[PDB]
């Protein structure tokens, strides 16, 4: 139970050679800081890549409970830091050292670990006016072999997308090796995610379509905006975990996208005037989108979580999109007319190209 993680580290944290698992150590500690930010205590998180190949995550939350656990005997923090529910105990187990520092009441509680085992019990080092949780870990080279050094751009890209995915939360990334610094505090949320993806692009319409709904236990937050280009870029998420290969949520998004735009174009009479039938591929051209769904007990294809297979999430995303995208199209006719105008041109060009193949 306790030593099972050190034996098979790739099972609990992911690939230990290519750098996925090593950087996932930081993200698991960050996710716990973010979970406290979702509680409404932690307003700032400070990820720090230190000079000696170690990452720390200082937050300004209430702190990990120092309250003494009666069954175990040790503190409640030690239970969270060792006993499995991924969990921070996985990060603690696969680390040559882990410095835990908790600022709770007005007492700086400190604890050092080595390979998951604590060097001593949790003890009050000094006093403090502030409150928060700091965890600094040194990843074990026995576990992590090839990619051993932390990588700024990997932590940068994920902490930035975590800031979008967690509406109003501050993430600071500091690199003491070269003084490189970032501050991600995107208050716009997944709407601002779409802006960031479109900041170098040229949006053809101003109003970004957005919603955030909760039907049959499944949270569905979607934000999208077309651009002048012809590239589809839909970024899919399930409990803030990305999906590279897409999934059911992506399927329901695309399902509703096509139905809604076809239903609009046929009703308003755009397909009739154009003499052309539009497909999903045309509606997909130039699309940037984010689909952040919140599922309580989701199913994935594999432990990598690159594809979501929860069939309930498709129907959840599809019907919610279908109502609100249709509501968007009527309420924003200038955006609708610009978007539909691009889709008709894409449908005209495709059908003319297909007609060109057949006709000689
Ligand atoms: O309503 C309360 O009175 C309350 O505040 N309860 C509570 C319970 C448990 C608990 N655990 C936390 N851990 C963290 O925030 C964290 C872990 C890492 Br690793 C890092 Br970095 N930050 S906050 C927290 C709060």
């Amino acid at each position: 139970g306790l030593d099972a993680v050190r034996k098979r580290p790739g099972m609990y944290i992911g690939d230990t050679d290519d750098g996925t698992g090593l950087h996932h150590m930081v993200f698991e500690v960050v996710d716990n800081a973010i979970d406290e930010a979702l509680a409404g205590h932690c307003k700032e998180i400070i990820v720090t890549i230190h000079a000696d190949n170690s990452v720390s995550v200082q937050d300004d939350g209430r702190g990990i409970p120092t309250g003494i656990h009666p069954e175990e005997g040790v503190s409640a923090a030690e239970v969270i830091m060792t006993v499995l529910h991924v969990g921070v105990s996985v990060v603690n187990a696969l680390s040559q050292k882990l410095e835990l520092v908790i600022q709770r009441e007005g007492k700086i509680h400190r604890q050092i670990y080595e390979h998951g085992v604590p060097q001593a019990p949790l003890a009050v080092t000094g006093e403090t006016e502030k409150t928060g949780t700091m965890v600094r870990f040194w990843p074990s080279l026995e576990t992590f072999t090839n990619v051993t050094e932390f990588e700024y751009e990997i932590l940068a890209k994920r902490l930035r997308e975590l800031s979008f995915l967690n509406s109003g939360v501050s993430i600071r990334l500091r690199d003491k090796r070269d003084g490189k610094e970032d501050h991600f505090h995107y208050e716009g949320g997944i709407k601002a995610f779409v802006e960031y993806l479109n900041k170098n692009k040229t949006p053809i319409h101003p109003n970004i379509f957005y919603f955030s709904t909760e039907k049959d236990g499944i949270g569905v937050e979607v934000a999208l905006q077309w651009n002048d280009g012809f590239q589809e870029n839909i970024y899919c998420f399930t409990n803030n975990i990305p999906q590279r290969d897409g999934g059911t949520h992506l399927a329901g998004f695309r399902a509703a996208m096509t139905r809604t735009l076809n239903a609009y174009m046929d009703k308003e009479g755009y397909s009739k005037k154009a003499k052309v039938s539009a497909t999903g591929d045309d509606a997909r051209e130039g699309l940037i989108a984010v689909v952040s769904v919140k599922v309580p007990d989701p199913k994935f294809s594999s432990q990598t979580k690159d594809k979501l297979v929860s069939s309930e999430v498709k129907s959840a995303v599809e019907q919610q999109m279908n109502e609100l995208l249709a509501e968007y199209l009527l309420e924003n006719p200038t955006d609708a007319k610009i978007v539909v105008g691009k889709i008709i041109d894409a449908a005209r060009a495709r059908e003319a190209a297909r007609r060109a193949r057949e006709m000689t």
